[PDB]
């Protein structure tokens, strides 16, 4: 049965929580999705060694998202040498590489591109992958930035993984109405106007079966204050292993 | 007196310590020398506002380096909306925005180039700057990556500040011999090859004298194994804050 532990749950400047980063366990294979500039220290908190990694997945282009690939990128040329597998839709490659870790991880007769230091597996919008016997995922177009491409994840064909996004009823409503959802995990912005995050005031809005199916992410350091006011959803808990 | 607190001392890896990033007060002027990964929590746990930097410094281009820089950035935005000065060569600005922040920073009708979110003042190599009324900075090219140029610190006529670099004593020598260096911090990569970085057992051939002025810093996990064994050196200590 596939087994998720986040190595954070926290929005992009939360401090009680590390960046939202997920672990996906199915049997031996371990994909971490997103590894943002917390994500080397997440792991040594829960005592993953970068070794265990398999494949990584990018759902954009954010340092709570991809800040930490330059450490795993590094520590995995410097350990076994095993490039980890890198799924990343096409439109992605060029701005990862050439304006987010170029910079640091170039050099001269070492490393030119992704490909020196990842196993580069690109993801297709709507065309689902077999990542391992018992994870598939689909890459889900969705809202964040504007101009900007970013996605979500439909796993197994029942769960939607949010990654970050503004608010998408139509979308929820339909995975469940077309789609067999029966398990979500949404991004949350507790306080403030939702313009590149959903808002919890949007998501109070939600039918209640829909909000039956959510467990909450990517939130502030102020989650506690909201405890028991997230009507039938409720927070995700960092480094908790769920099952599915 | 100028006033020096590490945010981290520890090498790109290590988990005990922060990235090896440093504070640096002039009366109520405050400069950050890096910003890396773990600059934002390191802040965190000292309980040193964002609002409080007054101006950052970039060395190099390296995750442990520069890669805070984003959440730096993007809290001063939605904050006070004060740009933080940046000092930095100018054969850096381009690789730092086109190669490693523009990826996650940029947004269209928002954020095009690094002056969208940074004051940007450019430093030349060996000519001094007066940051404030007591801190004068001054750029050493170093070698560290080849083909990369990073910078080494000369900092009130007398405090050499190592940042990234592979063994240069000559320069240390000469800086103590015909510049009035006092004061050294040195980084240290105590077991491995010094590929681009400085070993301990290349610092211990240093001369007594020259030892007697050195403080250690980017130091890996391991590193209260050699305590008592560096000679007339010792090992910075973390979130202390040194007088001078
Ligand atoms: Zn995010
Ligand atoms: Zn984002
Ligand atoms: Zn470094
Ligand atoms: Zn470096």
């Amino acid at each position: 049965a596939l087994r998720l532990q986040m190595l954070g749950t926290g929005g992009a400047f939360a401090k009680k929580y590390f960046n939202n980063n997920a672990l996906l366990y199915a049997g031996d294979f371990t994909l971490l999705i997103d590894c943002g500039i917390t994500a080397p220290l997440a792991l040594h908190t829960i005592g993953k060694s970068v070794e265990e990694i398999d494949a990584v997945l990018i759902t954009h282009i954010h340092g709570d998202h991809v800040g930490g690939l330059e450490e795993l990128a590094f520590r995995r040329k410097f350990g076994s040498g095993r490039k980890p597998i890198l799924y990343i839709a096409e439109n992605l490659v060029e701005p990862l590489w050439e304006n987010t870790l170029k910079g640091g991880l170039s050099q001269d007769g070492v490393i030119h591109s992704l490909n020196d230091v990842f196993d580069v597996r690109l993801l297709k919008e709507s065309e689902p992958a077999q990542l391992a016997p018992e994870l598939k995922v689909e890459l889900i177009r969705t809202p964040h930035i504007p101009g900007k491409p970013s996605y979500s994840l439909y796993i197994n064909d029942e769960i939607f993984y949010s990654a970050d996004m503004t608010f998408e009823p139509e979308l929820l409503m339909r995975l469940v109405r077309e789609r067999g959802c029966r398990r979500i995990f949404h991004e949350v912005q507790l306080t403030g106007k939702g313009e590149v995050h959903t808002t919890l005031q949007e998501l109070l809005s939600l039918p209640t079966e829909i909000q039956s199916q959510i467990l909450l992410k990517h939130y502030s350091d102020d989650m506690e204050s909201f405890r028991g006011a997230t009507g039938n959803m409720d927070f995700l808990r960092q480094h908790e292993v769920y099952t599915l």
